[PDB]
């Protein structure tokens, strides 16, 4: 085993091969512990999950300093940070997933290149490299800085994202919300009508595939 594991890959390399709550150490630093719920099952697993919806019982409608910082139950419903998601993105290179499932139905997507700039960049966006079932619906947000209401799209739909103009995912908008652009939303997959029962972002490192 890796003593300070830096992602939910090493964490699973580990031999720890049920999904649930790890410590990570960003840089392989014992000082910069930090609890991530791993999704060990997904595709080889080894995925540090970022987002869950699942209920509607948390509130993702949150100011920048909740979307910097992190805010609800890794367990359930919750965001890890966009802090935390440019540490552990600066680590090397990383790839995203993002799952989803509406009434029985499932897609996916994968970007073979996930980073999240620091704050200093408003923590921009990079997502390059698609493959999936869900449709390529982040290609529209590549590139973006985030958006909370108090930092006008996230105002407009009371949620948040790397908002363009504004959006074509919406996954930290309002749970079951099924008006025009308000709800859970990846628009090539269900559109702007369709707010998503159940998604998750997560990351691993790219090279994960082949290690
Ligand atoms: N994944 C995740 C996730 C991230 C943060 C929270 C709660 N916020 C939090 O832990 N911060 C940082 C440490 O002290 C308390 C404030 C919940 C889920």
């Amino acid at each position: 085993s890796m003593p300070f594991p830096k992602d939910c890959s090493q964490a699973m390399l580990n031999g720890d091969t049920t999904s649930g709550l790890y410590t990570i150490y960003l840089n392989g630093d014992k000082a910069q512990a930090l609890e991530v719920f791993c999704d060990m099952t997904s595709d080889g697993g080894g995925w540090i999950v970022f987002l869950r919806r699942k209920n509607g019982r948390e509130n993702f409608y949150q100011n920048w300093k909740a979307y910097a910082a992190g805010f609800g139950d890794r367990r359930e419903e919750f965001w890890l940070g966009l802090d935390n998601l440019n540490k552990i993105t600066a680590q090397g290179q990383y790839e995203l997933r993002v799952d989803l499932r509406d009434h029985g139905e499932t897609a996916f997507a994968v970007y073979d290149k996930f980073s999240v700039g620091d704050a200093k960049t408003r923590y921009k966006l990079k997502v390059e490299g698609y493959s999936g079932t869900a449709g390529d619906s982040m290609a529209y947000h590549n590139g973006r800085s985030f958006s909370t209401f108090d930092k006008n799209c996230a105002l407009s739909y009371k949620g948040a994202f790397w908002y363009r103009n504004c959006h074509r995912v919406n996954l930290m908008g309002r749970y079951g919300d099924n008006n025009h652009s308000q709800g859970v939303n990846w628009f090539h997959w269900k559109g702007h009508e369709h707010s998503i029962q159940f998604a998750e972002m997560k990351l691993r490192p790219s090279n994960f595939r082949n290690l």
